């Protein structure tokens, strides 16, 4: 179960349950890929797996947020997918931060900026 791939995380991180993240770490190390580069990113937009969490709180809450971005921090790129944003025209710039502030939740915001979110980002 260590293999991992981009449509088992989206449903994962859909889902909100933070008991089944764990592995990746295996996996992101077997290989030597990070989060960012190639791992689990749609290839049309450039969205990842982060927003994908993001786009879909629970009543304002998703439990699968906390772990994820220490599992890029430990062995991630420099980027820690604040500078990781969408390469669709239509959507270009927008990073996981302006979805946080569109989703009108506060703690989501708290926890990007707190974990390195650079603001002068423009979309």
């Amino acid at each position: 179960p260590n293999r991992f791939d981009r449509d088992r995380l989206f449903s994962v991180v859909s889902r909100g349950v933070p008991e089944e993240l764990t592995g990746l770490l295996e996996y992101l190390r077997r290989t030597s890929k990070y989060l960012t580069d190639s791992a689990y990113t749609e290839g049309s937009t450039g969205k990842t797996c982060l927003m994908k969490a993001v786009l879909n709180l629970q009543d304002g809450v998703n439990a699968c947020i906390l772990p994820l971005l220490q599992i890029d921090r430990d062995s991630g790129n420099p980027q820690p997918l604040v500078n990781a944003q969408c390469t669709d025209e239509f959507y270009r710039g927008h990073s996981a931060l302006h979805i946080a502030i569109e989703k009108r939740s506060l703690w989501c915001v708290k926890l990007l900026v707190e974990n390195g979110a650079n603001v002068h980002i423009r979309a």
